[PDB]
DNA sequence: AGCGTGGGCGT
DNA sequence: TACGCCCACGC
């Protein structure tokens, strides 16, 4: 983690530059990214593309124990586990 | 439950 | 650099 975030109040140490560019955003409240239906800025791009499906109504992912569906991957992890209990 | 959003990182 | 996953936390 040879990159510092330089910023006096932050404490933040990453591996790559990339990280710390990304990081930086929170500080400087760039939101590069804005929903071509709602207008609503985005930091990132992989966030951007799940925020949409909220318009959508799009579900990639099923449980494979109940085929409940789910917009996100996290949101399906989440749920499989009920299955045991 | 639905979903914003940061961190780690393969590529 | 940039994308796009997973993964996790918080409301
Ligand atoms: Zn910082
Ligand atoms: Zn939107
Ligand atoms: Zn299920």
């Amino acid at each position: 983690r040879p990159y510092a975030c330089p910023v006096e109040s932050c404490d933040r140490r990453f591996s790559r530059s990339d990280e710390l560019t990304r990081h930086i955003r929170i500080h400087t409240g760039q939101k590069p990214f804005q929903c071509r239906i709602c207008m609503r800025n985005f930091s990132r791009s992989d966030h951007l593309t799940t925020h949409i499906r909220t318009h959508t109504g799009e579900k990639p992912f099923a449980c494979d124990i109940c085929g409940r569906k789910f917009a996100r991957s996290d949101e399906r992890k989440r749920h499989t586990k009920i299955h045991l209990r």
